[PDB]
């Protein structure tokens, strides 16, 4: 078989550039490793960038997000006895965040793809990605037990953080940046109502806890734990416990409690290639950078990925214009790292971390103090949460 351009990974990145080069006349086949039914248990992200929101709507899939997603203009930090709320609307210049469920996104563009025939082959086994650096590459990958053979003019890597792409990358080209928390968030889904309209961010002296939403009917929340603990450790009511015990009195109480639907252990870390290609190998989302889900920027940059992508791939086909691709790299890479440090500084500032001496702590506790109480300081911090424009 033959297509135009071959996407490992039918995750949110993998399926909205499905859907995009689809829409625009470009043939391409999404090989995922995983059935249908196991990506869409997959919980994950919650918040997204008014950029990413436009880029559904290119894509002609927004239909049930305009409906059931929760536009949000503002979002609190407590820390030190104190609720604080950042005005994103007003600071960022008129911008906002949409509370969408990641599962919701991805269930929406599976449809949409199903519907328009593309492509799609699950279960595709032991993916091999060959000749990158030729005019013809190809995947070769098991169906069923048969080894078949994908010939296509790019592929473009869409495979998350534990992908075979970023692999099939000379590591001697490669040059990676790093930085391990020594913490994960245990997060819990639950068909509760939300203990507020908007976002709470705790910094507690027992560590980070977060307030969530997907509906004014279920809620997901989050507490910081050592990357030592084991889900099966913490019951429904050890986790309601904890949560309240971390949270400002008058938020704690008005808590409606339940039990869990999804409860899961995501570790916290920093992770960036450069370059983000190799040859007619493009990589986008999380295939080639991870980013702690503090400041909720992941899949919002697997967004701005993909559109570039997308459109450097337009000119190539539309416009004979193929030696723009050779751009990707330093065009994402820009918007990359500066996501990048804001998740670091939010990771920073919110979370406990072992081992910090009087200094660091006094520190962490005027870094909130200055960004909350200075008017610049608080625009630093919206127009980075809604989103820094896409170049
Ligand atoms: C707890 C948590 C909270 C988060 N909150 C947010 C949020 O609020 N906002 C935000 O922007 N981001 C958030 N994120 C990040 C976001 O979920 C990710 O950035 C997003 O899932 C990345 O999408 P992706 O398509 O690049 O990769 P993934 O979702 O990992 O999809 C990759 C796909 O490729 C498939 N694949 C892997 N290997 C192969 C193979 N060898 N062959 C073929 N297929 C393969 C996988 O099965 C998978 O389906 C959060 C993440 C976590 C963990």
């Amino acid at each position: 078989m033959k297509t135009q351009v071959a996407i490992i990974g039918a995750g949110p990145s993998g399926l909205l550039l499905g859907q995009l080069l689809h829409k625009a006349g470009i043939d391409n086949v999404i090989l995922e490793r995983q059935t249908p039914d196991y990506v869409l248990g997959r919980i994950r992200a919650g918040v997204l960038e008014q950029g990413m929101v436009d880029l559904l709507r290119e894509a002609g899939v927004d239909r049930r997000m305009a409906r059931d997603g929760l536009v949000h203009e503002g979002v609190e930090i407590a820390f030190a006895g104190q609720r604080r709320r950042i005005d994103l609307k007003r600071l960022s210049g008129g911008k906002t965040v949409t509370v969408y469920g990641q599962t919701e996104v991805t269930r929406d563009l599976m449809e949409a793809r199903e519907a328009s025939g593309a492509t799609t082959v699950y279960q595709a086994a032991e993916v091999r990605l060959h000749d990158l650096q030729g005019e013809r590459p190809y995947v070769t990958f098991e169906r069923d037990g048969e080894r078949l053979r994908l010939d296509c003019d790019y592929i473009a890597g869409c495979d998350g953080a534990h992908g075979i792409s970023r692999q099939s990358i000379p590591a001697e080209r490669l040059k990676v940046f790093e930085r391990v928390y020594p913490f994960g968030w245990l997060g819990l889904l639950a068909d509760t109502p939300p203990v507020s309209h908007e976002l709470i961010y705790a910094n507690h002296p027992r560590g980070f806890a977060l307030c969530s939403q997907r509906s004014a009917t279920r809620s997901r929340y989050y507490v910081q734990v050592p990357l030592t603990e084991k889900v099966e450790d913490w019951s429904d009511e050890r986790f309601w416990t904890e949560l309240k015990a971390r949270l400002p009195a008058e938020v704690a109480e008005k808590l409606v409690t339940g039990p869990s639907l999804e409860k899961s252990i995501a570790p916290l870390r920093s992770f960036v290639v450069e370059p983000m290609q190799h040859g007619r190998l493009f990589l986008a989302g999380d295939a080639a950078h991870i980013v702690p889900p503090t400041g909720a920027k992941g899949l919002n940059l697997a967004a701005s990925d993909v559109s570039t992508l997308y459109r450097l791939l337009l000119k190539a086909y539309r416009e004979g214009r193929g030696e723009l691709l050779e751009r990707y790299s330093a065009i994402c890479l820009r918007r990359i790292w500066k996501a990048e440090r804001f998740s670091w500084w939010m990771t920073s500032v919110l979370h406990r971390f072992p081992d910090t001496d009087a200094f660091s702590q006094r520190i962490q506790q005027t870094e909130l103090e200055y960004y909350l109480g200075s008017e610049a300081g608080l625009a630093t911090i919206a127009e980075n949460y809604v989103g820094l424009p896409y170049e």
